[PDB]
């Protein structure tokens, strides 16, 4: 039997809803987005996820459940509540001053949650594998630009093309460069002193993997197992 109650993919899903609700709560009530509906729809996801967690059904079979269908519908409904497919530019527009940093963090967290829910089925499709590493999406990116962190000595800020999305990624590997092919783990965002980081590069002791195989936005190929450790640790830290 599969212990769905311990499944990292579902635990990350449940925790991402909590993250979303907290994020939205801390967000400004405005007339141009529906804060209450956003929160209500996210709360309605919880019984779906709990039902999956306590089903004890094989993860491949969770994909085609009414609960999974309902979760995706609720995520689409939230996107509409937030202002539609371009909600992420509307939020950021309420920003200008220091408003930018607070809103960038909010937007990053919402993106992490939406993608956690909308692509949960792809992760469950991987089957009877319980590994924190497959509870988040890891995708091939190409580094577009790099620069020293404005206020942290041993930190590098990068912009990475991951296909349908560009992400800012902060790394401690100061040798990452434009044109590097990297694997980005789409972990909960972290705000490095005003620079909001939307994932973490795969790497191990020797630094970031800079010649990752695969198409942009696709699953990385030939990743050394040692390069998964930090990502596992990050997922575990998120869960608590």
């Amino acid at each position: 039997m599969w212990d769905t109650s311990k499944d990292y993919r579902l635990l990350v899903a449940e925790k991402s809803v909590e993250l979303f609700i907290r994020t939205i709560e801390g967000a400004k009530f405005r007339g141009q987005w529906d804060k209450k509906r956003s929160i209500q729809l996210a709360k309605e996801m919880i019984p779906d996820i709990q039902a999956l967690r306590y089903s004890y059904i094989d993860p491949e079979e969770l994909v085609d459940t009414p609960q999974m269908k309902d979760l995706k519908e609720k995520a689409k409904g939230i996107i509409e509540a937030l202002g539609g497919e371009d909600w992420h530019h509307k939020f950021l527009s309420q920003a200008s001053r220091e408003d930018r940093e607070k809103v960038e963090e909010q937007v990053a967290r919402i993106k992490f949650f939406l993608n956690t829910i909308l692509n949960l089925d792809r992760r469950l499709k991987l089957g009877k594998i319980n590994d924190p590493v497959i509870a988040v999406d890891i995708v091939v990116g190409e580094v577009m630009s790099v620069g020293k962190h404005p206020s942290a000595d041993r930190l590098l800020v990068t912009n990475v093309n991951i296909g349908e999305r560009a992400v800012t990624v902060v790394t401690n590997d100061l040798t990452v460069k434009e044109g590097n092919r990297v694997a980005v783990a789409l972990l909960p965002p972290r705000n490095f002193f005003g620079i909001v980081s939307e994932g973490m590069f795969l790497g191990a002791g020797e630094g970031v993997l800079k010649n990752v195989k695969g198409e942009i936005g696709g699953l990385p190929k030939g990743i050394p197992l040692e390069a998964l450790n930090e990502t596992r640790n990050a997922v575990e830290a998120f869960l608590k």
